[PDB]
């Protein structure tokens, strides 16, 4: 699969050293770890996510997951520290964290921006993209697609990580994991058909079509951050001002399905070619009809036409 064998993946897990805590959530803590002297990410994952850590596991061990743009899978245990057993997912280290708490750090150039959505945008297309053979995947909807599941790497490159929610779609199987309600996510960052719960539940599809929702939500959060004339805005979540911390799927439905309101574009973007360019991508992220809306190979594509 992804990461190691599973017969190193076991010793591996032993021989690591935990070091510093640098991550804690209601899906656990996130630890800088040491392997051989090497850096590694090991989140340890809470009870109530549990089922998260199994479904993760198996995608990364089953699936060839290898892309620079998606997290780097390199084992999964069960295992004792402390007399206490527990979930441990191991992947590889990104010392910057998560493009959340990096965008509330430091503000952006045309090329730091662009690299940054790009690499999205490219992880995003491997993973929805199903590839034939002995060596291809199944096609991937990762359906939690955010900020905070996006890491940052020191050549400003970006993975996408945290692939516990993800479906997946092989031309053999039909029957999608769905799994019941599709209100799976993220409440601020679901499409409307998810909030109103009017998806094609059976559309595999359709679940690429809330990613690219969730996408365009990320372009504008990143944009945001990219300096012009020495302007920036600061830092916020989409949809800060219209609705609370923690929003109530009533909150989300009426800004987005009812009043169809988007995300606002600061005026200045119209002052800078990128930024304008950007603004237009991410409204055909954000059409209410799901099938009008981009692909990630096309978001991709006009990327690399703006640089
Ligand atoms: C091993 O599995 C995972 C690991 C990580 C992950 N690696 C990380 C590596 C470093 C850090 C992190 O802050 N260093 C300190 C630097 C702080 N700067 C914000 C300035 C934080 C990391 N984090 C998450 C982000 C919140 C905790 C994230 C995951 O899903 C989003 C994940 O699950 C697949």
């Amino acid at each position: 699969g992804s990461g190691l064998p599973f017969l190193v993946q076991r010793t591996v897990a032993r021989q690591i050293t935990l070091l510093e805590c640098v991550g804690k959530g209601r899906y656990g803590e996130v630890w800088r770890g040491s392997w051989q002297g090497e850096n590694v990410a090991v989140k340890i994952f809470s009870s109530r996510d549990e089922k998260s850590w199994f479904r993760e596991t198996e995608l990364y061990n089953t699936v060839m997951l290898r892309h620079e743009n998606i997290l780097g899978f390199i084992a999964s245990d069960m295992t004792s520290r402390h007399s206490s057993t527990q979930l441990w997912l191991i992947t590889h280290y990104h010392e910057m964290g998560s493009l959340y708490d990096y965008l509330q750090l430091t503000t952006l150039d045309t090329v730091s921006c662009l690299r940054i959505v790009l690499s999205i945008a490219s992880g995003l297309a491997h993973l929805h993209i199903e590839i034939f053979g002995t060596q291809g995947k199944p096609a991937i909807a990762h359906r939690d697609l955010k900020s905070k599941n996006i890491l940052v790497k020191k050549n400003g490159q970006c993975c996408i990580a945290d692939l516990g929610l993800a479906v997946m779609h092989s031309q053999s199987t039909n029957q999608l994991d769905v799994g019941n309600n599709p209100r799976v996510g993220t409440k601020r960052y679901m499409a409307p058909e998810v909030l109103d719960e009017t998806i094609q539940v059976d559309c595999f599809d359709s679940y690429k079509r809330v990613d690219i929702w969730a996408f365009g939500l990320v372009l504008w959060e990143v944009a945001r951050r990219m300096v012009s004339n020495g302007i920036v805005e600061d830092y916020k979540p989409p949809f800060y001002d219209v609705v609370p911390n923690d929003p109530s799927f009533e909150d989300m439905r009426k800004v987005v399905c009812v009043d169809q309101q988007r995300p606002n574009i600061p005026n200045r973007w119209f002052s800078d070619p990128t930024l304008t360019s950007l603004a237009k991508l991410m409204k055909e992220c954000w059409y209410q009809n799901p099938s009008a809306r981009l692909t990630a190979l096309r978001i991709k594509k006009t990327l690399t036409k703006i640089d």
